[PDB]
């Protein structure tokens, strides 16, 4: 399973096994970043599977092409995932001003 900026807005079930993944384009704003909840990343139901993340910004005032923040989670557990990642200056990210990402997605 693959998110990608649209998802920012999904609700979808998923099979797992390889990976699940979440990618994000960055969107290069002004400072602000793809992370989790900022500084941290959390995959659910990880112990023996976990998340890995990857965030590429290419540019920073319109777009490196391909700008590539990802958050790769790979687990196999019956349970619900719903992905909000906070698009935010990572050294502080303006509290109303930081943007962020949201797929519902259902990882079993």
């Amino acid at each position: 399973h693959k998110v990608t900026k649209a998802h920012n807005g999904a609700t979808l079930t998923v099979a797992v096994g390889e990976l699940v993944e979440i990618q994000l384009p960055s969107n290069p704003t002004t400072g602000f970043a793809w992370y989790f909840e900022g500084g941290t990343k959390e995959s659910p139901n990880e112990s023996m599977f976990t998340v890995e993340n990857k965030y590429f910004p290419p540019d920073s005032k319109l777009l490196g092409a391909g700008g590539t923040e990802h958050f790769h989670v790979t687990v196999k557990a019956a349970g619900t995932h719903a992905v909000n990642l906070t698009y935010m200056r990572p050294w502080t990210g303006p509290s109303h001003d930081s943007e962020r990402f949201t797929v519902y997605l259902k990882a079993n």
